[PDB]
């Protein structure tokens, strides 16, 4: 739409209060003209039609129930947008400022959110095992890395490259649950999962055997369910992650962690300049490694560390 710029002030999923940037011309919408093209936020009403309508409010202030899901929805993509600009100089997910869409209330008792190759999609979960997914950070920046994702490396979501696909969605959906210090960990959808039982998550970075992911090689999963474990293999590589920012011994290997910044620098390196459609697992050590290589130097500790995490889940 146009109309002028503003900022309008709401509440989250979970009740936190935060200002939003709107836009007014006769009512006020989700439209956030502060960051490149521009970050839209849909109602798509219970339906399942995509988009939806673009939000429109009469008042510029959003605390009614209905409007907590396009509150954060609205408010993480734009830290995540933040995250990428600051961070690794990168425009949006094309890298050339695209306009970043979400819609909110998709279907009814949606238990999932996901980026379709356009946009990102929210459901509002059941309410049991999960609360509006929109109100994760990890959530919204683990889609938006798909974006990402699809414009760079591309790698294919099946398979060894689509669980390295996942698997760098967890790792920077983490870095910008760190980067906005929302009581930041290394476990994955902690904030929506079953609001009534505490302390767990989707996913663990730290110890993915905790929710039976394997978190070494030689116990990857080889059927075909989840598109060939997509979801359940990227345990291997998240640990690999953990470890190279946070050391450790895992099976008996020691890795002295480096930290999450050079985390993030050698990742998204290996993921923008040597990752293809069909890398697997040992293509990406080896990205990895030319990645740190480029960086730090060939016999820096940082490249040692790579080499260490990766033989500890058994990558070679
Ligand atoms: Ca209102
Ligand atoms: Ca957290
Ligand atoms: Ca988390
Ligand atoms: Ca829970
Ligand atoms: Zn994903």
């Amino acid at each position: 739409i146009t109309g002028t710029s503003t900022v309008g002030v709401g509440r989250g999923v979970l009740g936190d209060q935060k200002n939003i940037n709107t836009t007014y011309s006769t009512y006020y919408y989700l439209q956030d003209n502060t960051r490149g093209d521009g970050i839209f936020t849909y109602d798509a009403k219970y339906r399942t039609t995509l988009p939806g309508s673009l939000w429109a409010d009469a008042d510029n202030q959003f605390f009614a129930s209905y409007d907590a899901p396009a509150v954060d929805a609205h408010y993480y993509a734009g830290v995540t947008y933040d995250y990428y600009k600051n961070v690794h100089n990168r425009l949006s997910y094309d890298g050339n400022n695209a306009a970043i869409r979400s819609s909110v209330h998709y279907s009814q008792g949606y238990n999932n959110a996901f980026w379709n190759g356009s946009e990102m999609v929210y459901g509002d979960g059941d309410g049991q095992t999960f609360i509006p997914l929109s109100g994760g950070i990890d959530v919204v920046a683990h889609e938006l890395t798909h974006a990402v994702t699809d414009y760079t490396a591309g790698l294919i979501y099946q398979n060894e490259s689509g669980a390295i696909n996942e698997a760098i969605s967890d790792i920077f959906g983490t870095l910008v649950e760190f980067y906005a210090n929302k009581n930041p960990d290394w476990e994955i959808g902690e904030d929506v999962y079953t609001p009534g039982i505490s302390g767990d998550s989707l996913r663990s970075m730290s110890d993915p055997a905790k929710y039976g992911d394997p978190d070494h090689y030689s116990k990857r999963y080889t059927g075909t369910q989840d598109n060939g474990g997509v979801h359940i293999n990227s345990g291997i590589i998240n640990k690999a992650a953990y470890l190279i920012s946070q050391g450790g011994t895992h099976y008996g290997v020691s890795v002295v962690g480096i930290g999450r910044d050079k985390l993030g620098k050698i990742f998204y390196r290996a993921l923008t300049q040597y990752l293809t459609p069909t890398s697997n697992f040992s293509q990406l050590r080896a990205a990895a490694v030319q990645s740190a290589t480029d960086l730090y130097g060939s016999t820096s500790q940082e490249v040692a560390s790579v080499k260490q995490a990766f033989d500890a889940v058994g990558v070679k």
